[PDB]
């Protein structure tokens, strides 16, 4: 009874399977059975994602602060960044539109706990920067708030680069021995983010069974009209960026996309940054671009600069809201723009915390997900990443391309 | 004006102290006093066995997860284990047979604060099963509950030792470093912790102190029914079981006891299997045993399969519930049995943490020990486990002692 | 650093009344608060981390064992100094009555001094049932007893028989040890802010009551200072004078030590140089060698006695008249704080935050916190001048050690 199998299918199958079981359950009869009996391995797998987080947040951004430290040479990839920021905050904008030609949500009365989401008003700027910084580092990560533990972390990490320098020897010993335990959480993490990832093929089949059973079919409907209004907006940037400004320039735009052909390929097959990297490098050098420049921005454009991830949150936020019940307003429109860059900043690039970044994106915006009409529907969006994963992967990679590509313009 | 002397006396004589110094202060005029004097160093220790837990069942937890990293080989003694599930399930099973036919608790009404107990009905086990997975294991840990603080120093440690192997040495220099940390404060717990029976045999003194003080006297004879109660169960299941089981086998069980001899002398007067290991390791040598066989399960009987503290927390139960006056109700009888495993699966082996596991058997079964009620009765039976743990270690030895020799019929050899 | 707070304290002290005036309505009060604030906040972070890591490291410094017969002199001497630094300050803090003459209300409510809970249940309570909780949620007086008893009990595990035990014991206290430098890199950054932050605080409770307020923070400034030098006397030039040695050609070879002291501010860079100035002045090698670096961390006597009279400010600025015990508990404190304390700028204020913490006056209470943010406010001028006795306290026992032969 033996668990091999590559799993962003065995996640991909029990999603098929899953909503074909799902809705054959519901309709037949027992509309209750799942909630009772296989919702609860949902539950689960959804503690587990959470699980996760501020650890790895942590432990992630101590090391990626210990990573960069000044000197830091940010003084010849300005351009790069420039262009980075715009086409991701371009990005999100169009993902906003797509938000609203599309929309996906309404057509759902979500009520779950007998009682639909009500949304509580926005404290001040004031209150909400000042609490960036942390008042106990300690408390902070415990309780589990994490824009602290954010502010911490790198401040920790910022601070201790600054030790293994010092002039004691034992001192940097010191920092040092901090730093390769803090190092090695990161990794433990990732040790059993890997082993979630071996539940999650059960995880998604016991979500999106429970989504197609309690509220059917035309919610099949609804998150297809997500599908569309993600795909034909990710085509559609293509198109309206990068051909554009490409062929705006005087670049050739048409035959980039030829000689960057498998770092797309793979893109949508791994969909992974990742693994996609050596394949970006090398199609870099395939379409003869200059090491000092792919070299330096094609990483940079790895964990910064997702355009696909911004436009996807920009999507799916939308999606939530008005599966509450929630006239989502402008504002909030512009500030789900300043959200999801600043989330598709940091979003991880392996398969899943494009979704698990959406998180805080919600968040922002009184949409949090505490509130139990929020994460069930929550639940529905991230059930189907698994879709709109390597879908959108391909974007986040072909964006620092074309940049890398508009900035090899530069002698 | 000094310290020195070995403690487990040192204790003992405080309990027996205590029990003649508390009767006699309550009687003769100030039932107060101790109330004010006394107690306030039994609140004291028990602070003090709290402080550790949390730390300790991190710590070690995630050692014990580096320990056992698959490869971990079960596939030999599977034998061993299905024997030592049994036998520890039997054995709350007559601790609970055994806390019928005596009543320990009730001819007590503990009001503590004014008010009895009353019991919070059990939350469904779908949301229980689930937090055992933290959402946050730093919270878990920090405000203290455990069920989370053990999945995750688990997963952390079992997860860790594919970390030492990863391809790059750098990590694997980063892996060790972290748990060359976590082990050590699992040391450096186990530092306090000697210095915590240091402070024990004040700590017991003024806990059976002030029970003996407000509250007397056939509280004398209730905690005397847990004794007994305790006692004539585990020589109940010597015969029950052991002389039983190697009897319907074929095994001579009487002769067994007397090249047993110095394994179960010492589980008595050491209350260790700690101490009670090169004991029992060579006494099964010198019954003559196959190495490959008691070398590797006499190991295993240490940590898994205590049989004595799984009946002593099936009686402890028992005696709390109707020392509350609240009638202990089946299925709650029998989530004991699967609880007291499941404690008396991962109890320490040392003297304490038979009763500091108990601990976690009545927060299961809706009897936590944040209610004062709870925790004045705990606080008794804590008291006088300096008294049925030299008792109960003997049959935690003798236990495993027995599956070795069972097992020891099975030969043999392989292609 | 210095002349960046001090016209700092002038850019605060003015634009008080020149934008209580001129300046209109809550705009003004903004960005006096939320820079007010974002200090706050960015301040009040250090505490419980520095607390803990500091005081695990002064737990393995101080260790019953290897302290002999060279270190068993020299601590006897160190307690004593210190003791008696705290001591002084609080004689000092008697003289000069620094804090009153303020009457802090912050809260529309000023602070009404909290009465203490039943001792039983509060002696009982600095034994954290659970420590990772205590440090966690933030209350200190366990996240003290816990640090102690970790650090104290790490030094029995570097000993232990095995070495694998020996090394898993360092490796662990390697790395609270770092933490505690680390802490020490953000102190000085809030050292930073300090100016446009600490006097952006300062710059409104300079705004209201100024004819006595500057002269108040003065008042402490004598009354530290002018305690500083009274210990010097006191102390050093006497027990030195009543032994044989020589005690006032001892200031002339100790020259270089003491100057950097003061502009250092440091007891990491006047290490190199309290070193060599004990070599300089001819003292044998395993005693300087082994007391001068134990005289680092442990033994502080201007810190002790900085303490001693921030506390007493911080209370009469309340409207809080300090009782005794307290007092003597701060004595107790203080000592039980510098000897901990950090040893590079900030962490005596960053440890005076402790000896606040007990004897009760917390720094949750905004009425204490926009005191100590007063307080820690000018410990720039009042950190260059402490430090040069916490060094010359430890030259002085070298050199009164140094006769043992
Ligand atoms: N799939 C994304 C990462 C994510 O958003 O989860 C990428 O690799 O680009
Ligand atoms: N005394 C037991 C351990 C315990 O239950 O506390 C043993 O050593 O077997
Ligand atoms: N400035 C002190 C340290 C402190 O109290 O912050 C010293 O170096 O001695
Ligand atoms: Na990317
Ligand atoms: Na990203
Ligand atoms: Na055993
Ligand atoms: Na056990
Ligand atoms: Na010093
Ligand atoms: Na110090």
């Amino acid at each position: 009874k033996y668990i091999e199998y590559p799993v962003l299918q065995k996640i991909l199958i029990g999603l098929i399977l899953g909503a074909i079981v799902g809705l054959i359950l519901g309709h037949y009869g027992y509309a209750h059975a799942v909630h009772t009996y296989v919702k609860p391995f949902g539950d689960l797998f959804v503690r587990l994602l959470k699980m996760l987080v501020m650890p790895i947040v942590f432990a992630s951004l101590v090391v990626g602060a210990a990573s960069i430290s000044p000197a830091r040479l940010g003084r010849v990839g300005v351009k790069i960044v420039v262009y980075y920021l715009l086409t991701s905050a371009f990005a999100v904008t169009l993902g906003i539109i797509m938000a609203r030609l599309f929309n996906p949500g309404a057509g759902i009365h979500l009520a779950v706990g007998g009682q639909q989401f009500q949304p509580h008003q926005a404290p001040p700027l004031v209150h909400i920067l000042l609490d960036i910084v942390p008042t106990n580092p300690f408390g902070a990560l415990a309780n589990g708030q994490v824009l602290p533990t954010i502010f911490f972390a790198i401040i920790l990490g910022i601070a201790i680069t600054y030790l293994m320098n010092s002039e004691n020897e034992k001192v940097r010993k010191s920092a040092e021995t901090l730093l390769d335990a803090i190092n090695g959480l990161a990794e433990a993490m990732y040790k059993i983010v890997n082993g979630v990832m071996q539940y999650a093929p059960i995880g998604v089949f016991a979500l999106i069974a429970y989504v197609m059973a309690e509220q059917g079919v035309h919610v099949v409907g609804e998150l297809a009209k997500v599908t569309a209004a993600v795909y034909v907006g990710l085509t559609l940037q293509i198109l309206l960026v990068y051909f554009v400004l490409l062929k705006i320039y005087g670049i050739d735009p048409i035959s980039f996309i030829k000689h960057a052909k498998d770092a797309m390929l793979t893109a949508f097959v791994t969909s992974s940054s990742s693994g996609t990297l050596p394949v970006t490098m090398r199609v870099a050098k395939e379409m003869g671009i200059s090491e000092g420049i792919y070299s330096f921005t094609l990483p940079l454009g790895a964990t910064i600069n997702m355009d696909g991830t911004a436009l996807y949150q920009g999507v799916a936020t939308f999606f939530i809201a008005n599966a509450l019940g929630s006239h989502l307003t402008v504002g909030q429109q512009l500030t789900i723009v300043l959200t999801a860059v600043l989330a598709s900043i940091g979003t991880a690039g392996v398969p899943g915390a494009g979704a698990i970044m959406l998180a805080m994106v919600l968040h922002s915006v009184g949409l949090p997900l505490t509130d139990p009409n929020v994460a069930a529907a929550y639940a529905m969006i991230l059930g189907i990443d698994a879709i709109l994963d390597r879908g959108r992967t391909m974007v986040n990679v072909t964006g620092d391309l074309t940049g890398t590509a508009i900035v090899a313009k530069t002698e």
